[PDB]
């Protein structure tokens, strides 16, 4: 087997995403053969330099999964991809913490395979076109760049939330994220300072190939706005030494392997 190409033959461009549509795993199943157990997926016919660990923070969003599975797995294939898709579950009702869950993900990741590259994906963000590869570059990657929720724009040049991709050495080398933010918003501004403090750019891919759809929903109790977010990534240069991956203490409940994905349960701990 030769290693594949630099750009994937098997790329259409821009798709149609909708969300009126009512899904069905089974039929996903069905449509996606190659999936196996846990939604693991490597390419039959070619090498794939890109191990690709899919990580999704997540909490009573089934319905949304259902569509990110449903559009998401056919892509990954095309784009040629050696990846895996895990849903990091809290359990729990006390305050949601996004990043702490995608902590997890990174490490749990590594208890399957030798995944070199993690993409840190919100559960309701789906690519409108398939060139806007899920992998890792040189520099940090920022995935989801033209959002429908903000009219193809950035909300801001240093917005580095939605969909995102760290390789292996980049994550290691901003201590991960951090675990002190519960509740919404900051993280994401957190982790883009971290990247700037460790010497780093971000990489996105033009505003038309990252165009992408965001699922319209409601705000979701227990992770209403955390007030002390502005005042933690004016800090970060601070706290991101002691803040992170190497103080991340969590307890996975469960592991379960469903066909199209993996699906971690765990307690994460309160915030105080
Ligand atoms: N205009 C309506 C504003 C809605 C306010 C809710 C905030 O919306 P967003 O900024 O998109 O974030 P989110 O989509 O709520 O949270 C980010 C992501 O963390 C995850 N998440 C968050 C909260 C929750 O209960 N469950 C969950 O699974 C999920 O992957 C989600 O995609
Ligand atoms: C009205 C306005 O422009 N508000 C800005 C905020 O939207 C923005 O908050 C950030 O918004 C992103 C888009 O949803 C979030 O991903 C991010 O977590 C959130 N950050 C914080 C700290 O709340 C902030 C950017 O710091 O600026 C406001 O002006
Ligand atoms: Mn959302």
């Amino acid at each position: 087997l030769t290693a594949c190409p630099e750009e994937s033959p098997l790329l259409v461009g821009p798709m149609l995403i909708e969300f009126n549509i009512p899904v069905d795993l089974k039929l996903v199943e069905q449509q996606n053969p190659k999936v196996k157990l846990g939604g693991r997926y490597t390419p039959m016919d070619c090498i794939s330099p890109h191990k690709v660990a899919i990580i999704i923070p997540f909490r009573n969003r089934q319905e949304h999964l259902k569509y990110w599975l449903y559009y998401l797995h056919p892509i990954l294939q095309r784009q040629q991809l050696d990846y895996g898709i895990y849903v990091i579950n809290q359990a729990g009702e006390s305050m949601f913490n996004r990043a702490k869950l995608l902590n997890v993900g990174f490490k749990e990741a590594l208890k399957d395979y030798d995944y070199n590259c993690f993409v840190f994906s919100d559960v309701d963000l789906i690519p409108m076109n398939d060139h806007n590869t899920y992998r890792c570059f040189s520099q940090p990657r920022h995935i989801s760049v033209a959002m429908d929720k903000f009219g193809f724009s950035l909300p801001y040049v240093q917005y580095f939330g939605g969909v995102s991709a760290l390789s292996k050495q980049q994550f290691l080398s901003i201590n991960g994220f951090p675990n002190n933010y519960w509740g919404w918003g900051g993280e994401d501004d957190d982790i883009y300072n971290r990247l700037a403090f460790r010497g780093m750019s971000v990489s996105r891919p033009n505003a038309v190939i990252g165009k992408t759809r965001h699922i319209r929903h409601s705000r979701d109790k227990k992770n209403e706005p955390n007030p002390q977010r502005f005042d933690r990534i004016a800090h970060t240069k601070e706290t991101m030494l002691s803040d992170g991956l190497n103080s991340l203490t969590y307890m996975v409940l469960e592991v379960q392997r469903y066909p199209l994905y993996t699906k971690i349960t765990v307690d994460i701990g309160t915030p105080s």
